């Protein structure tokens, strides 16, 4: 079979925060018992680097092994656009395998965002489902989350983000709660993430 | 050796009996050497006698595409029988077969509502009509816009997203010119589904 290779990017919110930690991660599967050694060379746009952490391989309960390495980026070297390039060589390997990955190109473009009650016929059902509208945005990456008097709800589920006729991206994202605190007049609060917004952060609220 | 992909038809096609619903059995990666490419067709195990072969299609690196259509009865995908594709090769180790059918389960009724344009954009040259559709079940589902009969193509329509009830929802966004929608032209956003009656639904809004 020989080995294989996935380079993972960082999530959004790693990179717009700066507080986190962004990664991203290169993996090694199907790494054979007899030419288990793995060797990876890390690029910033065709530099090498030398940086990055290599964990121990690990054996899979298919008898193969998977080996992990991790290059920590600087958020504003991701937002930049610059390109990680993973290069793995292994034994079995007729010539090594190079994998690259960056961000999304194109020009960014800041999100609207809305919040809508629930549908008035839903307001008997034991539950009701809250809305929150991004549109406009660009590039993709985007993270949206859900909070009430500063805590992380969970109840939600959001569309992937939808090109647009006109380039950018829009998409939905729908918490559903207990009847009950909508009413109580409890306050939800949606909130969104993207390199285009200012401090890469907005949130919109709605209550009762 | 190559590789074999196996497609449903399209939700549409299913629902309307003037339409004619496909499954398409596709296979990539075929060489030149033995180029030859045999397809049988079951539903739920009796043999069938109809699938049709296109003319194959080579891709620049290297090697063929040759796909077979076999036309099916509606209320037979409705009712889930399961359509297997049998692809022989004088190259590949054993001979491939593929499985599809409607996803199980009790269909369940779209609700859709139709929303106006946001707050700010009446100071745009355009504006978006939405159209929410959620609660129903399976996700195979058509989602399409017109106005005064005539079909709308200025629109985009999210994928359905699973809901944690096991059901599904999705907006549709139509872009318009403000001054279409300010003339009080009546738009309709129209909904094809298993689960409603006679397939199909509509509705309506206007300034
Ligand atoms: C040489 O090149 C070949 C050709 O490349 C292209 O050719 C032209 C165009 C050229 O310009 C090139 O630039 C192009 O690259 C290579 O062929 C390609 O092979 C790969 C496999 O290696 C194919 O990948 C698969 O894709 C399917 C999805 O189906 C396709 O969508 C893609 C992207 O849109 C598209 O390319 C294809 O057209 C397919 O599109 C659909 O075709 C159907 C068929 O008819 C259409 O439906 C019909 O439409 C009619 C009218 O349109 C009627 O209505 C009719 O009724 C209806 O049926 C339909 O319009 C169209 N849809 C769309 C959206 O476009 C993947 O799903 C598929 O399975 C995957 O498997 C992977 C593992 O193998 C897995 O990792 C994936 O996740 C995925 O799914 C998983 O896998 C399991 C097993 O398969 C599944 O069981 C399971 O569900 C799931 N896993 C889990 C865990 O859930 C696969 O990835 C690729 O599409 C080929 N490209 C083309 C154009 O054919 C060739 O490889 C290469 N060779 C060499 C040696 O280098
Ligand atoms: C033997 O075992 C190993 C290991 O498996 C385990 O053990 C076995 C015994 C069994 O128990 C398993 O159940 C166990 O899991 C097998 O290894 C597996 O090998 C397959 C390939 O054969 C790989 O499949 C690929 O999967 C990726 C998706 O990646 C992830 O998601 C899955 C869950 O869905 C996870 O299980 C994976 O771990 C991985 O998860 C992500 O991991 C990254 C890396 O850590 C995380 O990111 C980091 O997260 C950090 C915090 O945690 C921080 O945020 C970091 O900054 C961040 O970087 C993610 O968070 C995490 N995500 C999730 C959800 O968990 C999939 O993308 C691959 O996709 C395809 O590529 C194939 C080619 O195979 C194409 O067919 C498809 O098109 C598809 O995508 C296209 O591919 C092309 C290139 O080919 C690409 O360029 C295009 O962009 C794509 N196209 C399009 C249109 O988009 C592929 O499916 C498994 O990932 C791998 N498993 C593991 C655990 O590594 C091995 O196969 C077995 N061997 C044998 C012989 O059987």
């Amino acid at each position: 079979g020989g080995p294989s290779v996935f380079l993972f990017p960082p999530k959004p919110k790693d990179t717009l925060m700066i507080s986190r930690t962004p990664e991203v991660t290169c993996v090694v599967v199907d790494v054979s018992h007899e030419d288990p050694e793995v060797k990876f060379n890390w690029y910033v746009d065709g530099v090498e680097v030398h940086n990055a952490k290599t964990k121990p391989r690990e054996e899979q309960y298919n008898s193969t092994y998977r080996v992990v390495s991790v290059l920590t980026v600087l958020h504003q070297d991701w937002l930049n656009g610059k390109e990680y390039k993973c290069k793995v060589s292994n034994k079995a390997l007729p010539a090594p395998i190079e994998k690259t990955i960056s961000k999304a190109k194109g020009q960014p473009r800041e999100p609207q965002v809305y919040t809508l009650p629930p549908c008035r016929d839903e307001l008997t059902k034991n539950q009701v489902s809250l809305w929150c509208l991004v549109k406009g945005f660009y590039p993709s990456d985007i993270a949206v989350e859900w909070e009430s008097n500063g805590q992380p709800e969970n109840n939600y589920k959001t569309t992937p983000p939808v090109l647009d006729s006109d380039g950018s991206f829009f998409l939905y994202s729908k918490l559903t709660v207990d009847k009950s605190r909508w009413q109580q007049g409890n306050v939800f609060s949606c909130s969104v993430m993207h390199e285009a917004l200012h401090n890469h952060y907005t949130q919109k609220s709605l209550s009762l």
